């Protein structure tokens, strides 16, 4: 006195003449201090309470906390206005979608968790701004590169530091693109300027496409939300599945600028191990920009862990956890047969993801977006492949797989050439590379235990070791027929024998014509006669160029003498000189060099090559060549090695 | 009572009456509980207010508000002693430089922004330590891997857990040097131990050069600034430029130890667009240890985005954003013009950064430099290069430089073999890689759509993959004719002919002898006779050494039979006879060897090639050798492949 | 107006009642509630007084400035679902355990103190084994979602961790102490039928659980989701205090833990020689347990300790100064008993030793997919990295003056991977394989004796210069190791001055035919480029195509007359018979540029090397191409390798 104190919220509540200059105080699971007021406040029973005469204030700085809430309706109020830091340190019930708003804050402490409505199977958090209510065109054309872009002076208001989405006709061009989906970009605004009638708006990054007034060229002013962060946030938790408790999409954004999303937990949103349901992602980021989800963890979801769509830009993933899911991280197309769509993702990075027993491909891309890019990331156990590419030109990094039902790694068709750098494919049931459907480049990559080590109709092999392969270690194939076979060059590739598969096995089959094909300096040693495997053809192939392979390591080098210019040498020098259909007809590369220099001196060449025909089991070390000089004189020295 | 309450500042400071013993609160902005003292006490209207009698002293554990303090000047005041954790809760309007020392943190909220002074193009904030007042010698030479270094006992006190600061007379050898900078280096005293009037200094991490005696190697005490942290700086706010509100650096550091920047933003020490302004860079680190920047964000910055100079070591960038900035980031030299000058960075890493239209190279050192590594960083649109490096071995691990000026990736003067690995370069007017000022590595890079793929005079270019480069993929050239051609190795390269320029361009001009170059194991595939370019020559020049390249992928394979020691093949067998000085005297190598084995077998050689002179086109299906052998009687069975 | 000037004051008051307004000034400020509901004291947030107790009010952490002493910590520690700030300077005198959904922050101020009386273990993160196992119902093979187990057989709790075991033998490398394989795994998916429960877990299985191999599993207790954050433990002038500690942070089954920068400091003397067990963090059993940028200093044993059946382990960042490694994933020793468990799925990025007793990152013979990635290492007293289990893999790393070898594996252990690592300086060698060979892809070494030691496998490309012996030497580590096939294609071995390119070890057995060179530039070395010791008779070459020896004298055109033309050319050979010596000749690659009716197959003879006093010119050198038709007036083109 001036001192009211109370022990519950309904007595604080009650109290019919609280003055405006009272020393108040709350004891209880929600206590604190307040401050009494007449001016009109947003209840949100948490932080603002209704009195008789009045709002009863919270007095803090820092962070709200769940805990001070009467109930999640609270909550959403309090969470529907921008600039709010709230720490879930409570178990929340939800009952609706909770909305965050610009420069918001919303953080879990290890005991918060946000639990979905058993009742309704719905969404949870939402980060929702929308796309521009009218458009203009551009003044002029506006190429790739540009930094600007110009409107007619008054068209529209270019604030420095808001955004701006632009659009053409023109169609995305990262991939196939079959559901003609069309360019569109957020930018911001950095600059502006008028002079003559025109406005000139800087941008902040420059544009990746060309934005034509042939193809209608547009702008407008979207509505982002900004700078939205979500700490550790906990959505569901085990044992949902008993009490039949889902949601359908967890996290769902659109036209988000700098969302971060840092580790938390998000489960259940299908039964265990149950099979999928079309939209029920985790987290979805559609247009956003510089948006970012690292270290979450991912359990028992219907649909993608992270799904990236629109016009999403600079988009990271690192260090996800997925098990359970149709895909750990997947960048969309949008169907357009409701009409047009416009995005695709540009500069997209996974990093150091991983994702157990997805349903579908663990890392995955749909067939548009441009510069996707997945570093150290691995899948095990994936249902289909550990990654799949759909649009062209996916690099991958140091990126594993691990017994995948399918493939490893995968395009599909239509797809043009990803680009493999030391990715390391194991026990995947088919292949560990397949890339038949338009070309790939594998480069020092490795893959063992499968039917066959790389599925390919054209581009490199470069590097790398293949073990382990049932079939063969390359495959020279393609998905259908009617794709093209393009040149194929396997440099340096270790395809060594180990009692499995062969080297490399063309699919006559399907159209493979061996000569486009270019075999150098590849240790195939241990296949002897068996270093290819071919079917389908009807009449015998010429082979590949093929230039200083290894195929054996035993006798493979000496030095033999002549005697009027002949010599037998025992080695394994080998060939076919049959005329089967399903096979070549070759012989092992023998360099000759002469170390003794008598007078007699000729021009060597490699005759008579026999190859032992020994039962059961023929025996190399017996077979032979003959060095003939074309002096019968001839007592050289010659030393002699065999290459394939 | 015994308690006495305010409702504001202005009552609660000149009250008269505050005991020793009362308990005291405040209501308002910036409310809170007080104690009374008289002990002496550092105002700042924040946390200690003076009052009658003593001063006021704000009870709080945890961190400070801005939102407590009256003005920037007690802000100020407050940060200006060590142990300081403040919270930025509000907009401040600064109208001085804030000074941070150790064990501090800065931190700030989604609201909170620091407004420079519109007035005044000053610094904002300064994490500034001091170098040593006084050195004393070495009492031996250090070589560079001591753990340990000595002086006279008694010279200087070395106090476990602090720094020292190394220097002598030697220059910096990470790059050119060309000011002569000299050694500097700061280490942490770990061990201490004293004998026979010789102290033995232990040290966290060893030396990195010689310090020598006759170099006049000396140490001191230099007073750091440790353990500072800036969680998420918003320095200045998108429509400055209306309002003239600019700043000059916007975070400065010198010997600084353990600085770590965290996210926030930084803008506008230039207007949008504007030229670039001498020293304006956004965020400076001079001698400094450990320090690192992260996700910050930098937009219309006069000078360098994060500038590192000095003795600065083990520095990291992480994940930066700059747009519109003359370097995103620069390791800088020091101007010896009016005085020495000591220290070259040792130790950077440059990670995931992303820059955007910067008036000079997007990534940048001078020529000083130990140590540096570029790691997944990308430029766009550069007014200059995407990559500059101006000191020795900067090492680029797979960055991307997309449609620069100049050229993607380059050296400079008397720059030495920067090393470039899976790095790509698209669209860059000039060229991709030019490293034709002293030598490069390029490994396994792509370059498409430039004049040039690659500018070199000497180093190597294994594996990648060029295309659409209007001159040729691999030019060998050299900046000026007096610096010197080396031996230059081309393994593996994919340098098809897609309709644009040609495989390899040798500048006879500035003095390139293509013998010094070796091509082995290319895919120069579709260029025909037109795989060279030469120019400048006056004499025809010998060619390279060359192995195994592929030139066509056609007619490249069969086998024939011949005919009383002959056969005539119709084949995509290629060659220039010619003796015009910008050209080569050349032809295919036809790789033979034989397949069925008379007793008529003689050594077997390639004579008449042939090459078809239809018009307009010449159609090389109808090229032709002769497989001759040395016994007229031979029938044997050749095959041949047709390399280049 | 329940108001006192300090502690004792606030504890002596009889009156509290149910429902006042308790207020504490002081250093230990605060308000406070009255109760009589049991609490457990802890002079921080529970108080002990007559007639009950006072409870803190507060949201948000606690802070160690609240309490009276480092007892009091502990009990609060002690519970789960605890948040701490140390904003004082702690001096610790018993252990401080940590529990469940707990987090430790340090503010720039915090620190604990270790006890300088007992030299003791710091923090603990621990949970438990299994008290009970129940075997498999059915083999469960590498890659199952899924075990069985008997019907009511134990209790699996959705979200709950299983330890799964077997005596099957831990399988990443040599396991010499033959320790016994165990997984730890959470449960997602519960379902019985038959008799039968089927039990689905978050991650698949890496092992092969048979029933033959007594495969069990029982349900350990964890300690989940604990964060420390910049936790400082000591502080530098420790040592004139003689104040130490043994483990500074040492956890056992748990999951979710994550250390995150800190600073820890002096288990050992500045410098002195190493304490076995004295590791400064320790990860037994743990799961997606991570740390991030910690600082190391003056650790007697490892900085970072990984054992047992740790999964999906992370180390970034971190800095180490005067430790035995910076980071080791060790075995388990069963001289006095059966142990269980190999790390699986282990990740060091971007980390920097300084200054190691020992390696500076280390494997023993046990684990599974170990990743070392852009890792430094500088001035280790032994190798930079050493790998002990197989298959080890280094992306980027860089090892500066070790002075054994920059990388190396070891007795028994099998083919690590080296992708584009740097080796400076390292005394001894850049690489040593020759253990168990290596696959050593676009590396580099420069200043050692040799710049690669290798029994077997490949070297691809990279780049070696400053090798006072070789740059490749092909040797084994004892006579009784195999060697196998080796590869070295496209690497750059060029003459400096100082070594040859290969070195063939004779006196332990190496066989050069076992070896091709390919597409090498091997440029300057003239004469010696090869190197052999230790052979009796004189052994076959490798398989050598198209390598590179000189750049001067190298290509031409010639003119036949008559047959003939003798060609002035950097040829090279030696013809004779030394036993540690090879014989081998140039080869030199003719074209035919004009195509007279005469054209004969063409050969090379008479290979003659200028002999010249003191050095020999090599641009005298010559051969003869002679074709076998005696006519032939052809133009050849020449060109000369190795």
């Amino acid at each position: 006195a001036p001192e009211r104190v109370f022990s519950d919220l309904a007595s604080m509540v009650a109290y019919p003449n609280f003055q405006v200059q009272d020393k108040i105080t709350l004891l209880g699971s929600a206590g604190g201090d307040f401050t009494f007021t007449t001016t009109a406040s947003v209840v949100d029973n948490g932080t603002v309470f209704a009195v008789p005469g009045g709002y009863l204030l919270r007095k803090f700085v820092g962070p709200a906390y769940s805990s001070w809430f009467s109930n999640w309706t609270g909550i959403v109020t309090f969470m529907s206005a921008p600039n709010r830091h709230l720490v879930v340190d409570t178990v929340l019930q939800a009952t609706s979608v909770l909305n965050i708003k610009s420069n918001s804050t919303l953080e879990f402490t290890d005991t918060g968790r946000i639990l979905p409505d058993a009742a309704v199977a719905r969404q949870v958090l939402n980060i929702t701004g929308s796309a521009p209510s009218v458009f203009v065109p551009l003044a002029a054309d506006a190429a790739a590169g540009s930094k600007v872009i110009t409107v007619a002076a008054g068209a529209l208001s270019a604030v420095k530091g808001t955004y701006l989405y632009l659009r053409s006709n023109k169609l995305c061009d990262g991939g196939p693109n079959t559901y003609g989906v069309k360019i569109s970009q957020i930018r911001k605004v950095v600059g502006v300027s008028t002079s003559g009638g025109v406005t000139s708006i800087r941008l902040d990054k420059t544009l990746h496409y060309n934005y034509y007034l042939s193809d209608a060229a547009e702008v407008g002013i979207p509505t982002m939300v900004e700078n939205v962060t979500l700490v550790s946030p906990y959505i569901n938790e085990f044992g949902y599945d008993d009490l039949n408790r889902f949601f359908t999409i967890g996290i769902s954004a659109n036209f988000a600028a700098d969302l971060h999303i840092q580790d938390g937990v998000i489960i259940g949103n299908k039964r265990p191990g149950a099979s999928d349901i079309e939209g029920r992602s985790a987290i979805k980021f559609n247009n956003c920009v510089d948006s970012t989800v690292k270290g979450t963890c991912f359990y028992n979801i219907g649909w993608y862990g992270v799904e990236v769509l629109g016009c999403s830009e600079d988009t990271e993933v690192h260090d996800i956890h997925a098990m359970d899911v149709r895909h750990a991280i997947s960048l969309n197309w949008q169907s357009t047969a409701d009409g047009d769509k416009w995005g695709e993702p540009i500069e997209f990075l996974g990093v150091n993801c991983e994702a157990y027993s997805t349903t579908q491909a663990g890392f995955d891309t749909h067939d548009i977006g441009k510069r996707v890019k997945f570093v150290r990331c691995v899948s095990y156990d994936s249902a289909a492949a550990g990654f799949q590419a759909r649009t062209n030109g996916v690099e991958y990094l140091n990126c594993r797989a691990y017994r995948a039902a399918m493939d490893g790694f995968a395009s599909n068709t239509g797809v043009a050439f990803p680009i493999y750098r030391e990715c390391l494919a194991y026990d995947n049931v088919r292949s560990g590379f397949n890339c038949s459907y338009g070309g790939g480049y594998v480069y020092d990559c490795e893959a063992h235990g499968s039917q066959n080590g790389v599925r390919i109709n054209g581009g490199r092999v470069k590097g790398g070791r293949y073990t382990r392969n049932s079939s063969s270690h390359i495959f020279v194939t393609k998905d259908v027929a009617e794709t093209a076979q393009t040149s194929l060059e396997i440099d340096g590739v270790s395809m060594r024998y180990d009692g499995t598969g062969r080297a490399v096995y063309f699919h006559g089959t399907v159209g493979i014509d061996p000569t486009l094909v270019s075999m150098s300096n590849n240790d195939m040693t241990g296949h002897g006669l068996f270093w290819a495997l071919l079917s389908g053809y009807t009449v015998q192939p010429t082979p590949p160029r093929m230039s200083r392979n290894l195929l054996d390591d035993t006798g493979i080098r000496g030095v033999a003498t002549l005697v009027a210019g002949e010599a037998t040498v025992n080695a394994r020098v080998r060939g076919n000189f049959g005329s089967v259909a399903n096979s070549f007809k070759w012989v092992s590369e023998v360099k000759l060099t002469r170390l003794t220099f008598p007078s007699s001196a000729g021009a060597l060449t490699v005759t008579s090559v026999a190859q032992n025909q020994d039962v059961p089991t023929p025996n190399p070390d017996l077979n032979s060549f003959v060095i003939r000089s074309s002096n019968a004189a001839d007592v050289s020295q010659v030393a002699w090695e065999v290459y394939l």
